[PDB]
């Protein structure tokens, strides 16, 4: 009655959304939603406040970034340091958190259970936090090594490049990662105490009145009012005007301008901007979103399709861009083939060409009608979310919306208003445009460098006649408006469920040409279905040339099926068609109305492929940098794809499929294609709103559309090879080593191979991973403060498993190892003195996990399609394994650590992959490694495990 100062009427909700909701204000300020989900396996909450990095002190760049990994590391209430992510995975839950312009958004999961002490440590978050200041001197390494991982990151140097472009004077240009330098070594220079800012910061703005939040769980909604009250209405109001950013950060003198820009991978793209009013205020309308459909859309008569004809294009994104409030953007943004960047004033005359089309036809009702129509259908049967990104997402627009409106808010449309959508087309005109443009063949011709990231660039005027030519835009023949969408799903009937229905996948057809899994959806009921084919051919990686060729021939599948199935994905239906090293694999995923339909059709274009020279030629080329753009990827996973490598029976390396790609001829293609189809074998799962016999006529008209126009025979049950796993001896050490030559920093990563899969082995491994997982992040990364990136936990690969670590860091592997394996021996004096109690509690936490229901459709698939592919069909595995994992006593766990991880294990299996930069608590002795001076001969030198056996 007393902390609340309104209460949510009826937030309205998807006929179909069986959960329950109630908004409120508190005398606070902060505005609350609640959701009761009964069912629910993991509660949650989020708490966004108003204010990001854009509200960062001139002088002291990424304070609110700062503020936000603070936040973790203990408060008065609760604190010790750890003491929040602690609690978390002792109860089976996970927390993060992301810093934006005006934004600064927190969020966790938790047994259903634990919503009360969760919510608690959480909350203190908010009240007062210890920025201890110990833990500040660490935690600001993390900060560092968050944009040492960016800085040669090409999405990122464009981001802040962007902002060095505008105004100086406006907050865009301020720096929102902030590193050691802006955070500690320029302060502590200057005079400056950073705990101080941090707390005084906290302070002026953590305010309630800025701040909404989120609470899911089981209880009801008049017991998590309460809650809510009991733990943030204590929440100071200091009555913080929100800030506004009326000017724009681009001003005359910032536009008519171009940018060349050397990236740091072999990329060519596009980036054409218009700066916009703040288009929020009109949701209702969007003009924005009526505008960037149109010019983003890929179907027939679109621009992308005659960019992409003239070969100048492959991808095309259009439409509005956030910025803050008082500004926004708009951008068309293309990649550019080899001579798409010879003809950048061209790709452009064409844009305004196309916007020119928009002009001459207005605002047209029926597609704003259209979309209307789908965002309904959209919303009205949308999946379940998880509860974790639910609240955080809900927790953000909390701020944009009245509290009825929220779930709708980002979905619905309602008024069609031409006058604003001639608004904004308004300012898609020559004189208001930015250029940018991203290309290698810049080198040595650019006199600027971006302080942040040392991107290296040049500024120009755009001539004038240039921009008039622009201007006179006439109208382009080739350019018309979509036609009416015809995958529009109009049946949404709910069949019947069957009387000879089951709870798992049944095996409902097992042919030499066809193995199809098929259950008919019992827990969802949306009309909703998963086709998902893994097409098995000897021939799809036989050797790297065949491997290019079946790369490129669905990459131009795919490319010439776009303009058609365009339209179908904007119906809520989709595909996802990509080879793998057994053959192909594809899933139609949406509504099951109109699937039949595209499923034919991609089977049809797929057996009957005719290439065009022209795209080959183009793809090719891409794909040729693709593969050598991997160099300028990450340390991490560099060490994680050599380690991949080297653990598989048959892989083909970068370098090999690099050298075998200029090979690969028209002629060469043709003749592959025929060849791969000629001899399959077909396993499928089919899952959702269908019968059995229309399952089964699925799988008929797949197989008949493949006989009858690619002759497809059965292949030979022995011709099913699937891949062993290299098979480490007992005491074995061993290096592989190499050096990433873009990022300064290193990687590595560590396997303990254990054994093959079964349901021990499994839930041993599972149970330390558990113990250990929330230790290690905190000892390597929160105490030691190796690196950003720290990883533990289980890897599965062709049916064996093991223990990894994968670490990135400023300081050397051979020296990272030996703090893993320092960190190894604290967890075994850490096991011996664990208490009874804290045993079950993590035995607890593994089950919950687990035995976590879906909350989709796809999620669900997902699950047994993993059954599937890795060809163990255990279904019912959580039931079977986490009963077992029950019985399982704290010496198992000691005598397998013992017998298997441990320094001197009789059976311990160790390999090491180090990535060396660009430039290059006491620890046990370490063995002397054998050095692998060759992937073959290393592989050739062990035994391979064998295959698992099929539950
Ligand atoms: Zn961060």
């Amino acid at each position: 009655n007393p902390a609340i100062k309104r209460i949510g009427n009826h937030i309205t909700k998807s006929p179909e959304d069986k959960r329950e909701y109630r908004g409120l204000e508190l005398a606070n300020g902060i505005k609350v939603l609640l959701i009761s989900d009964p069912t629910t396996d993991k509660s949650s909450a989020a708490l966004d406040v108003h204010i990001g990095s854009l509200s960062d002190p001139p002088n002291i760049a990424g304070l609110s970034h700062f503020l936000q990994h603070m936040l973790f590391l203990g408060t008065k209430k609760y604190p010790k340091e750890n003491e929040y992510s602690q609690f978390l995975s002792e109860h089976a839950g996970s927390s993060n958190a992301f810093t934006s312009g005006e934004h600064t958004n927190y969020y966790f999961d938790v047994s259903h259970e634990h919503l009360e002490g969760a919510l608690d440590r959480f909350a203190q978050f908010f009240l007062s936090p210890l920025f201890d200041e110990s833990a500040k001197d660490r935690e600001v390494n993390a900060v560092d090594s968050e944009h040492e991982k960016n800085v040669m990151n090409d999405a990122w140097r464009l981001f802040q490049l962007e902002k060095a472009t505008g105004n100086p004077k406006h907050p865009f240009s301020k720096f929102g990662t902030g590193n050691k330098y802006t955070l500690e070594t320029r302060p502590n220079q200057e005079g400056i105490d950073v705990r101080q800012e941090l707390l005084k910061f906290h302070s002026a703005y953590y305010s309630s009145n800025l701040m909404a939040v989120v609470v899911l769980g089981r209880e009801s909604l008049d017991d998590l009012t309460n809650l809510v009250v009991k733990l943030f209405s204590e929440v100071e109001n200091k009555n913080v005007p929100l800030p506004e950013f009326p000017e724009h950060p681009f001003q005359e003198e910032h536009l008519k301008q171009l940018y060349k820009i050397v990236p740091i991978k072999d990329i060519r793209n596009l980036y054409v901007t218009f700066p916009i009013p703040d288009l929020q205020k009109y949701y209702k309308s969007n003009p924005g979103h009526y505008l960037g459909h149109l010019i983003g859309h890929e179907g027939p008569g679109s621009l992308l399709s005659e960019l992409k004809s003239k070969g100048w294009v492959n991808t095309l994104v259009g439409g509005q861009k956030e910025g803050a409030r008082g500004f926004m953007f708009f951008i068309i943004n293309v990649d550019l083939t080899e001579e798409g960047l010879l003809h950048v004033e061209d790709i452009i005359l064409h844009m305004f060409q196309y916007i020119q089309k928009l002009r001459a036809e207005g605002p047209q009702e029926w597609v704003f009608q259209e979309l209307k129509d789908l965002n309904a259908v959209a919303f009205r049967f949308k999946d379940k979310e998880r509860p974790r990104g639910y609240t955080s997402k809900i927790a953000g627009i909390l701020h944009y919306y009245p509290l009825e409106e929220v779930l709708t808010a980002e979905y619905l449309l309602e008024e069609f208003r031409p006058d604003l959508i001639e608004m904004v087309l308004d300012k898609l005109r020559p004189e208001n445009v930015r250029v940018a443009i991203v290309s290698k063949s810049f080198e040595g011709k650019t006199d600027r460098t971006e302080e942040w990231y040392g991107t290296q660039y040049k500024q120009e005027a755009i001539p004038d006649e240039v921009i008039k030519k622009w201007q006179n835009a006439d109208l382009n023949g080739k350019f018309k408006l979509p036609t009416k969408n015809e995958f529009i799903p109009t049946n949404f009937e709910i069949l019947p469920l069957e009387k000879e229905a089951t709870p798992y996948p049944a095996l409902i057809k097992d042919t030499a040409m066809s193995k199809l899994w098929f259950k008919q959806d019992d827990k969802f009921f949306l009309p909703k279905a998963n086709l998902n084919f893994e097409f098995f051919s000897p021939f799809a990686y036989v050797d790297p040339l065949h491997s290019n060729m079946a790369y490129l021939y669905l990459e131009l599948l795919k490319d010439s099926l776009n303009e058609y199935a365009y339209a179908a994905e904007l119906a809520g239906l989709s595909y996802d068609l990509q080879n793998t090293i057994y053959g192909m694999y594809l899933s139609v995923k949406g509504y099951n109305d109109k699937q039949p339909i595209l499923l034919k059709k991609i089977i049809e274009k797929m057996a009957t492929f005719e290439i065009d020279e022209k795209r080959f030629e183009i793809i090719k080329e891409a794909y040729m940098r693709s593969l050598n753009n991997f160099r300028a990827e990450q340390p991490h996973q560099h060490a994680m794809y050599y380690l991949r490598l080297l653990m598989t029976e048959v892989a083909w390396t970068k370098d090999e499929l690099k050298e075998a790609l200029d090979d690969v001829t028209l002629p060469r293609l043709k003749a592959f294609i025929p060849q791969l189809l000629s001899r399959l074998h077909i396993e499928a799962l089919l899952h959702g709103n269908i019968t059995k016999q229309a399952a089964l006529g699925i799988m008929q008209m797949v197989e008949d559309t493949l006989i009858e126009h690619a002759h497809t025979k059965p292949l030979l049950p022995s011709q099913l090879v699937r891949y062993r796993e290299v098979q480490l001896p007992d005491r074995g050490w061993f290096v592989y080593q190499q050096r990433n030559e873009v990022h300064n920093n290193s990687g590595i990563e560590i396997y303990y191979q254990t054994d093959m899969q079964s349901t021990s082995e499994n839930m041993f491994l599972e149970l330390f991973a558990q113990i250990i997982s929330e230790p290690a992040f905190n000892t390597l990364r929160t105490k030691e403060q190796l690196g950003y990136i720290v990883f533990s936990g289980p890897r599965r690969a062709n049916g064996i498993q093991g223990l990894r670590f994968i670490i990135q860091s400023e300081k050397p592997p051979h020296y990272l190892e030996s703090r893993v394996e320092a960190f190894l021996i604290t967890m075994e004096k850490s096991i011996e003195d664990m208490t009874e109690e804290a045993f079950q509690k993590h035995i607890q936490a593994l089950a919950i996990r687990r035995l976590d229901k879906p909350k989709k459709l796809s999620a669900e698939s997902a699950k047994y399609w993993g059954e599937i592919i890795s060809q163990q069909y255990n279904f019912d595995r959580d039931n079977t394994e986490v009963a077992y994992l029950k019985t399982l006593t704290k010496e198992d766990i000691i005598k397998f650590y013992k017998e298997m991880l441990a320094v001197d294990a009789p059976r311990r299996h160790k390999v090491s992959v180090h990535v060396l930069a660009r430039e290059m608590s006491q620890a046990p002795a370490l063995p002397q490694p054998e050095v692998i001076q060759n992937m073959t001969e290393f592989k050739r030198g062990l035994p391979l495990f064998p295959l698992v056996k099929p539950h």
